């Protein structure tokens, strides 16, 4: 149990990466403040966790409310003592063309993958600070690399990665670990919320053939990071399925 | 004149950068569609330039406006005949820590430079198309290297370059040429605007040192980008202060 | 608990620093390991140290520079050990200095080093690692990332890694190798010892003397990590920064 | 004539780009010393340029030599009365794959694609300094993008960059212009080089429905960018083919 006496949170943990993240962190005896939007699918989680002896906090958070993301931290922080680890998961991913889009993709997406994870990671900055914390930024592939078709996704994941190598710069020197996950393709809900028809059925085809990423691998990778000694930061791990080139 | 009988619409054209390209794209003959808030100075700017000889349409817009941008493309074609070339231009740079930010900071850049730029991409798309066209986004160094006290606007720019490949990649087979300027410190307005006043200051003193790039060096990769013949793209300009490591 | 119970590693630069922490590491975890590198003596030592532990070691006198040495290792190591599951490409040297007046040695023993014996063991390798749909491991470094001054030449040596490895990862990936890439910031190692700009050597030691260094063993835990991922899951980049370094 | 009493001084002349470029710096009013292996074809070269009213040096050079790198310098110095720029673009491409590959494809890349051009710029290098000079890097689109079977071409051109970015960081406060140019497809004698049969049929095939890049456009992108104002370094233009994904 190397995260014993830890508090974190994690956002978008009422699935996929982000409840595999809040599995593995509570597995090694982090206290865990699960924040998401669907209540019951949190609750669900928080009575599994807790029924396994783990220390809950359930937050009903839209992180790109600024007001209810300033409300979560206190309250984490009120409810659990203080806050070591942030999990900035939360993230939507709406494909396709720049054409023609539903401009709506593109402002659910900046609100939710960008300014949602840059107003938690300011409101948790002040009790990261005093605890020599970290901070784990979910990116992707797709900060990394652009395809076709996700434009303002990868507009998103590349900005995430630029906004957090800056906090690095600024807030590394004070202890302060910056980590930045980028998976590749990742069997989760993600892909069920594209808007585009054509391109949602595109991507489904383009990732059929592949043994995809699970939840847990990436959880893994998050494990990885946090549990590694306060004078190593893991900056970023990119982690890609074998099958896909 | 390499650009007789074509049309530039400008964004950000009432100083700085946008105002040097809408004369430099004016000087090689194209009719130019001039887009910011400050109608004064837009009017001052298109008295000079019909004074020259160009053909002028001033275009009062807020490039964050979703429904004042289809507007703005719409008026452009109507009253000039069609779309060529698309300088998204207008932005703004608020500098400042990320620790107890004035997250309004954030809320404008994004508006601006990402969403506002992704608006008038998608809007002048159609119009780019049938011509054949080009889109030149204004980034910057901060799209491409990251400093302290600059997170979210090299997200913006990071963003922006993201979004411009991707684009690319889509458009690029039709034949619209997606060109992404990167400046270096550029003697403008720009600067003025920081409201954290410690940064201001900072950011002032680091760049004092300094021969700084001109507006009309920016407006020449500009001109030397859209007049490259059309088999070509001149994706990436880089251009730094040799002053400046 | 071991994780790579009869799998076999090469690790090249394995007499000192990042190299020896890694087959420590892999020992560890149960893989048979052939250790290689110039300085038979302390791969000797290193060898008896991992034997009398209950390891399997093969000890390799190798320049992963020399072609034909890099051919006979390889063979060498399949023959002994019975195939190859991971190779560690971790040999290497960094020369700092300006590009101005250099002494151009620095640069073509960075290149025969880090670039060309990386990919000559890479190639000599790959071979075995299609049939074991095995792992090689490329230590490339910050300096694949992020360019400083006075660092010209080896930057270009860590870039050029780690090019030639999502190259490398896109060519063979389908058939179930894995590429991985680890990019280490300053790390505590005798790496730094070998700079022969001598104003440099010193400007870079007390550049790093005010942060708690990356260890060697931080590194193997890291090559240990993406090794040990299941076969699904490539770990194609892991950068690793001292918590205390901008 | 923007470049009246300048030396240039350019590698792989005998063909392609640096034809193509020597000719455009010549037709800027600049002197030229060019330089490559076949002495007939530089010859050639030099008598056109002369009868064309060109100041001409012509120099028999292998860039991987480096006593050949340092007396093709002090030769073009001597002749010609310094030098303002160099162009290295002396350069193979040995495509094919890393498994079961030609290992003297590789060294020949790495000699002449990396090494010979670190010895070229070092050797110009006082001399650059003293004339506040531009150094012009060859590069390519392969030190940007990673593709398949061009591994070890993509490791020399990253490299450059890299390289040449360094370099900027040292030189760049004394004046010395560090410029960096990415071509993507040019109809050049460069692909005629390829030893791997299967791979070089394979790229002939890639690039047959695109109109490719010209020599004449490259030397055009070096040609702005050695005319740019001294306070301007425009350290990287990265030119596509418009057809080309
Ligand atoms: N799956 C993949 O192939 C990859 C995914 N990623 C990233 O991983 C992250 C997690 O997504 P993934 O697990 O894949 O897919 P999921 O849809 O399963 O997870 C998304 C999670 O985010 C939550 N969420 C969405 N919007 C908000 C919001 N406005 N406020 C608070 N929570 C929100 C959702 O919960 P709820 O609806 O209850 O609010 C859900 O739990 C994303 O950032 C994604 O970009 C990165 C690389 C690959
Ligand atoms: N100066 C520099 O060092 C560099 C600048 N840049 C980029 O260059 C671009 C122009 O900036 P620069 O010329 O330097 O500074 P300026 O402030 O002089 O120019 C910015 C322009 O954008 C306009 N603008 C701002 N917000 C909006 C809006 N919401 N809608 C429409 N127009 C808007 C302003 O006009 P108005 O107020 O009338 O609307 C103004 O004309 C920006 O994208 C910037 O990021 C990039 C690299 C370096
Ligand atoms: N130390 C650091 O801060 C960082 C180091 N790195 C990388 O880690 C790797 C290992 O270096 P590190 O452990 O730090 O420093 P060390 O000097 O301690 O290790 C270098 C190892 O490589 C071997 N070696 C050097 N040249 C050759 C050669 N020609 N043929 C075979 N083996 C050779 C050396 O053994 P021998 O002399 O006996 O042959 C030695 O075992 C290098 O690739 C380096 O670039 C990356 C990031 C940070
Ligand atoms: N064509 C393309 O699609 C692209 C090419 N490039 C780069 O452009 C540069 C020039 O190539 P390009 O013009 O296309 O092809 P060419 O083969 O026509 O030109 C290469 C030139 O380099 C010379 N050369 C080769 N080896 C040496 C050497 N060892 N010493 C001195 N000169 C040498 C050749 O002349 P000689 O045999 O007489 O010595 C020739 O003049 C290269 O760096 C290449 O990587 C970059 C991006 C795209
Ligand atoms: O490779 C993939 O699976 C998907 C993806 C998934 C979630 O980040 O992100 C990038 C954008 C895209 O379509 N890629
Ligand atoms: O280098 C600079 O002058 C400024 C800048 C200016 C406008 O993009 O962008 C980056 C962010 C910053 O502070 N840099
Ligand atoms: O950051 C550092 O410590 C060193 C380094 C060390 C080993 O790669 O590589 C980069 C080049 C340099 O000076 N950096
Ligand atoms: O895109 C291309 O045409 C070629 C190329 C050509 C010359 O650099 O460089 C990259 C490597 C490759 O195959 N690409």
């Amino acid at each position: 149990s190397a995260l014993q006496g830890k508090v974190a949170l994690i956002t978008g943990a009422s699935s996929g990466i982000g409840e595999a993240t809040a599995r593995a962190l509570a597995a090694e005896g982090a206290a865990v403040a699960i924040a998401a939007r669907r209540v019951e699918k949190l609750r669900a989680l928080g009575d599994e966790l807790t029924a396994a002896g783990a220390k809950v906090h359930v937050l009903e958070l839209d992180v790109a409310d600024r007001q209810g993301v300033d409300a979560a931290v206190a309250s984490t922080v009120e409810a659990l003592g203080g806050l070591d680890i942030l999990v900035n998961n939360a993230g939507i991913m709406l494909l396709g063309p720049v054409e023609d889009a539903d401009t709506t993709d593109w402002t659910r997406m900046i609100d939710t993958n960008l300014l949602g994870l840059m107003y938690m990671t300011r409101a948790a900055l002040p009790h990261l600070l005093r605890s020599k914390g970290t901070v784990v930024q979910m990116s992707s592939i797709a900060g990394r690399v652009n395809v076709r078709n996700a434009a303002v996704y990868q507009a998103t994941k590349f900005g995430v990665n630029a906004f957090s190598e800056t906090l690095r710069q600024e807030v590394t020197e004070r202890g302060v670990r910056v980590v930045v996950i980028e998976p590749g393709t990742t069997d989760t809900e993600l892909r069920g919320h594209i808007t585009h028809t054509a391109t949602k059925e595109m991507y489904e085809q383009r990732i059929s053939q592949i043994r995809k990423l699970q939840a847990q691998d990436i959880a893994e990778a998050v494990r990885y990071a946090v549990t590694a000694p306060h004078h190593a930061t893991v900056h970023e791990i990119f982690i890609r399925p074998t099958d896909q080139v």
